[PDB]
């Protein structure tokens, strides 16, 4: 059920309990781990290991412990890494038992108790945007999420009650897009994470009088896919006539969600966020996501890679580290 | 929709058309690429590049061109790599168009025509088995496939007609397991691939009298998951109470499919094979899978990693190379 090495490491993420911080940045690309850890406090990296697509490094930022982990691509990879983080934080290997939480029936009244709210997890990724308004290389910050994948369906996502706002998102997506064919699920980033990210963006821009060092951002719904091409409505060769949702981008882009705190739109599409939000919330860990827009699927109809991306990612790394330690 | 750089490479797989063989081995673990390429003919490796979890090397095996590609984990990763292989093989950059196939309405009478059956793609992976009879470190060779993931739902898998045998598998899975809650799909490895793999196993075993060097194998149905833990029925900490299919292993292990070529059982569980089979068949490419059983989920209830795995994987690499060039 949960393979643990003789060295106390989990199976994919080769990290031991005492090497993992409560505050974690997820990146998809293993290459981004070294870029991020370079921003950690000088000589603070105390643990690091690489295996498959899964790399980590743990240091400090402004004195607060932080771990950066590459997950590789997809919600399936997320499911792996979050299960292993769960075991590293809450399975006491020394005693061979799961840690108590407040409210456990047969726990001693003294505990000790593990507080899941101490876990803060933020994805810093890349993404596409179906929104005409959203600029190239903007930071798209997740509030709600649409799971077009099915990973969380194995964790009762199809039956567990959701908020009124999430019910409205699901209704609109099911009625007004080709996802009518899919048992989609929803989730939401923890409000504390979304707020922290936005505040960090604001602080960044306020701290520079150079227009070139500004970072644009947007907040909205992130749609997460179980692939990159047809799974995101890309039309490729001999596959295109077989697509279930060939007009995914335009369909998602047309949506407006009339939600409790105002109107929300689908700001971005990527491959991890839905499961990060859902599985983290299920565990009581605070999670969210922010992704640099590298593909404009409308308007510009371009990709934005290379130097421009590198510069945007440098700004966003600092913003996310700031948000993470202030959460 | 299909980004191809000026260097002629696709976005994730960093291979040029002229560097990719018609015969391909897929591995999940990027580490396995170097292990496999070491079995290529001496001084034959002519192209290689790494990016994210996606590594390749192209050489020859007994004179036939072969490429090994790591996909990383999951059907989402497969969707990426197969789309990119499709473009590299069938998008003609010099013509600015997709290659003609026989049957195309407005193709020139003489073509030329790309023959998709020239593509031979075999996954060599690791897996779990829910089958009591399947020995540890056996090679589980895919005939039929169950997609417990949803990647191929984006390619009409939920509505496209399937064979009588696949209809029966779906019926039995829905009848007798908690997967009735999921719009599961099915596929099948190409018969030529299944047969070639089995023949290579038989040839390996006939060539040695050393019992310690025999490779046991089974042929059957591979169930593919959108994760590793709850998505494969593993029970982990605070997730366990929220599983949709907590008895997945016992339920899958109990199934018998009374199919046209005889009785078939679920031999193995892993993360890539359903989409490999489904998407390749959709393209007309010949594909299949063979995975070393590293997790016995019933009976033994153990993992089989380390030197024992290394020895089995060495045998199986040679077997799959033999199968691949004979296909
Ligand atoms: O750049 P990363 O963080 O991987 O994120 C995005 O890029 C990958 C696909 O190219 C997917 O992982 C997607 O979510
Ligand atoms: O060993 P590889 O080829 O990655 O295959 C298996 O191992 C991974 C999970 O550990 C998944 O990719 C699964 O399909
Ligand atoms: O369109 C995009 C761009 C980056 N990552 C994605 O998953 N999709
Ligand atoms: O049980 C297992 C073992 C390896 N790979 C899997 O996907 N599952
Ligand atoms: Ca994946």
């Amino acid at each position: 059920d949960l393979p643990i090495g003789k060295d106390g490491t989990t199976l994919h993420l080769k990290c031991k309990s005492d090497e993992l911080a409560d505050r974690i940045i997820f990146v998809g690309d293993p290459g981004r781990v070294d870029v991020i850890s370079g921003y950690f406090d000088k000589d603070s990296i105390r643990a690091s290991r690489d295996h498959r697509e899964i790399r980590f490094a743990t240091g400090t930022y402004k004195g607060t412990p932080v771990t950066v982990i590459s997950t590789g691509m997809g919600v399936d990879n997320i499911e792996i890494v979050l299960n292993e983080i769960h075991a590293l934080k809450e399975y006491d290997m020394e005693r061979g038992q799961w840690r108590h939480r407040k409210g456990d029936a047969d726990a001693p009244s003294a505990g000790p108790f593990f507080d899941p709210s101490t876990m803060k997890i933020i994805r810093l990724g890349t993404c596409g945007s179906p929104a005409e308004s959203v600029p190239p290389l903007a930071l798209a910050v997740t509030r709600h999420a649409i799971g077009m994948d099915n990973t969380s369906l194995y964790y009762s996502a199809g039956t567990r009650e959701t908020s009124k706002d999430q019910q409205e998102i699901r209704r609109i997506v099911r009625e007004q897009t080709g996802l009518r064919a899919i048992d989609i699920y929803t989730s939401m980033a923890h409000p504390n994470i979304t707020k922290s990210i936005c505040a960090a963006c604001d602080a960044h821009n306020a701290a520079t009088g150079s227009e070139a060092d500004k970072q644009q951002y947007v907040i909205g719904t992130t749609a997460t896919a179980s692939g990159f091409y047809g799974c995101q409505g890309r039309r490729v060769g001999r596959f295109m006539k077989h697509l279930t949702v060939p007009n995914m981008v335009e369909e998602l882009g047309s949506l407006k969600f009339n939600l409790s705190n105002g109107v929300e739109v689908v700001t971005n599409i990527e491959m991890e966020t839905s499961a990060i939000c859902y599985l983290s919330d299920m565990l009581g860990y605070q999670a969210g996501a922010a992704c640099v827009v590298v593909s404009k699927r409308v308007g510009e109809k371009k990709m934005f890679l290379g130097d421009q991306l590198d510069a945007a990612m440098k700004r966003c790394i600092k913003i996310i580290l700031e948000a993470l330690v202030s959460a």
